[PDB]
């Protein structure tokens, strides 16, 4: 068997978490950046933009619960603003970072490293494929996937070039 189901979307967490460390080993290039009080702001707006960047796939799997069949459209509702809140989560500061610069950089960078643990409950939970309807979601789980390992390195793409400025 192969060509009809079994492949279990559990990869997703794997592909997903290995980007993790990506961004993770990015983020200690910030540190090389200057120190005036007006080095942290630019490094928020490289930060802050990963959260609505990395939170949009969390809207990819509304697609599932705009029209599940059974109970998964809640399961994915969690996962949804779960992890369109652990990135966003800092999102909501900004003035905070740039006034103390004290430690705020980690607070995405610890948001981020939350994303992929999300991605085991949603791995387990499609994993069982006990539902034999919910064939929707199918094509919800493999949307984050790709905005996993584009959205995880999203910050590793500012964060370098923060440090460096230019």
């Amino acid at each position: 068997d192969a060509p009809a189901g079994g492949n279990a979307f559990e990869e997703m967490e794997k592909h997903a978490k290995e980007f993790q460390k990506t961004f993770s080993e990015q983020f200690n290039s910030l540190v090389n950046s200057k120190n005036t009080q007006d080095f942290n702001k630019a490094l928020k707006d490289g930060s802050d933009s990963v959260l609505q960047q990395l939170s949009a796939f969390s809207s990819s799997l509304q697609g599932a619960i705009s029209d599940a069949n059974g109970k998964a459209k809640e399961a994915l509702e969690q996962a949804r603003q779960n992890v369109e809140k652990t990135a966003e989560e800092l999102r909501k500061a900004h003035p905070d970072v740039e006034k103390e610069a004290n430690a705020f950089k980690d607070k995405l960078q610890a948001a981020v490293q939350t994303t992929v643990q999300e991605s085991q409950k949603l791995a387990k939970e499609v994993a069982s494929n006990m539902e034999e309807t919910n064939k929707k979601l199918a094509p919800k789980i493999k949307q984050a996937y790709d905005d996993f390992v584009k959205h995880a390195e999203e910050v590793q793409k500012k964060l370098h070039e923060a440090a460096t400025k230019q």
